[PDB]
């Protein structure tokens, strides 16, 4: 299984893009343990958000996470060309288990 | 001066879309008084969310709201053809004042 993410999203340089991540009451809707990751092609993933809305040290405030219902979202503001990347979500889902989304490719226009 | 909203968003039938509403610490980021409105052009608006995440009586559970920092988000899940519409946000901004966004047009594919 997988969390549902749109294939694609886009926003303007300097503006924002928002990505959704839809699960169920047993994952996204059940806990406050949603993370987001950014990956450029061929590069290492990077954690952007954890615990729904927390940014790791060194991740700036232009990355914001939220959730409501069974859907989490990530908004990337102040868009830079280097924000063109794949973005994935994950959620805790009970036990010691996590489920991931299928990734959204962002284009920066 | 308006709240910033993307001019467009889209999602697939039966799935989800999330749209954003970005203000400042004096409005969206200052209070828990974000509302969302749906309007099919030419027709009367309807309130979908108030107080960030509250649904008026008669609004289905599949519309949900959230915020983090200066950014509020509305998710429409289980998208239906009737969800193609303009969606506006507003926030309190002190005194007896409310400020609105410019609206996002959602398409349902």
């Amino acid at each position: 299984s997988a969390l549902t993410q749109p294939p694609s999203a886009s926003g303007s340089l300097g503006q924002s893009v928002t990505i959704s991540c839809t699960g169920t009451s047993s994952d996204v809707g059940g806990y406050n343990y949603v993370s987001w990751y950014q990956q450029h092609a061929g590069k290492a993933p990077k954690v952007i958000i954890y615990e729904v809305n927390k940014r790791p040290s060194g991740v700036p405030d232009r990355f914001s996470g939220s959730k409501s219902g069974n859907t989490a979202s990530l908004t990337v503001s102040g868009l830079q060309a280097e924000d063109e990347a794949d973005y994935y979500c994950s959620s805790y889902e009970g036990s010691d288990n996590f489920v991931f989304g299928t990734g959204t490719k962002v284009t920066v226009l």
